[PDB]
């Protein structure tokens, strides 16, 4: 069955669209942190659709156990389909978790919710380039209004039936070089999700996949590297080239 997962920062509207969709009457509430844990629903007008209810989320290196249980689910390979929930009032803030989103290579569909509240402040946002920027459906949102829900399930099921954010060369060489090493050891439809945050060193994906000593041998070479070729640390070069990715596209 197709599963759609709601993905998206904390108090973004997830629940409150996911009840719109489902017809369902799960918490929500004006607060970050309701949401705990996953909840499932079918979608009202199509249910061949199964929509996941998840916890609210930052990042895919997450700061709460809460929001790690969204990240799981999304590395389960379970979904199908990942509905990006943004807050249209936050949209750079909202967009660094999206850059690693569409690195899972799970389809991304992006709901810009929340459109009401800049409507209200005379604030637009061209949704047409953005999209285009991003390389991912974008639909303003407004689960209070109850305006673009239904448009934006049906882009997100018909992402089912892949471009990635491109950064500095000089880094995308060092992720193609991950991604040799790694070969079969990821799946290969997140193979650039797991090279890019082993590049960033990050801890839950080196406990998780468990590579042969030649293995980190070798992507700790490639890290040092390119370090030494961008002379900055490898964390910052992933966060600079996600946020300058952002600003050429906000
Ligand atoms: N104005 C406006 N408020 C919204 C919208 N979507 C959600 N909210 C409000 O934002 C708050 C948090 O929503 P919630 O569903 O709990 O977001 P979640 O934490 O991501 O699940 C609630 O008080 C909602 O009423 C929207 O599109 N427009
Ligand atoms: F902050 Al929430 F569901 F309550 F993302
Ligand atoms: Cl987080
Ligand atoms: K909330
Ligand atoms: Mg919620």
């Amino acid at each position: 069955m197709t599963e759609i997962a709601l993905i998206g920062n904390p108090n973004s509207g997830k629940t409150s669209l996911f009840n719109l969709i489902t017809g369902h009457n799960q918490r929500v509430g004006n607060w970050p942190g309701v949401t705990v844990e996953r909840k499932s629903g079918l979608v009202k007008k199509n249910k061949d659709l199964e929509i996941q209810d998840l916890p609210g989320i930052y990042s895919m290196s997450p700061y709460s156990p809460a929001a790690k249980v969204a990240r799981d689910y999304l590395l389960s390979q379970r979904a199908d389909s990942i509905l990006n929930v943004v807050d249209a009032t936050n949209l750079e803030r909202n967009l660094y978790l999206t850059t690693q989103l569409i690195e899972t290579g799970i389809p991304v569909t992006i709901a810009l919710n929340m459109i009401d509240v800049l409507d209200g402040q005379g604030k637009k946002i061209n949704v047409d380039k953005l999209s285009y920027h991003l390389g991912v459906p974008v639909v303003a949102t407004s689960a209070l209004k109850q305006t673009g829900v239904d448009q934006v399930v049906k882009k997100a099921a018909h992402t089912t039936t892949l471009a990635f954010p491109i950064y500095d060369d000089r880094l995308e060489a060092a992720i193609s070089q991950i991604l040799e090493v790694l070969g079969n050891s990821v799946p290969q439809r997140s193979a650039r999700f797991y090279a890019i945050k082993l590049f960033e060193q990050d801890s839950l994906v080196e406990a998780e996949l468990d590579l042969s000593q030649f293995q980190r041998k070798e992507i700790e070479d490639i890290i040092r590297i390119t370090e030494e070729i961008f002379t900055e640390d490898a964390e910052s070069i992933v966060i600079n080239e996600r946020y300058a990715f952002i600003e050429r596209v906000c």
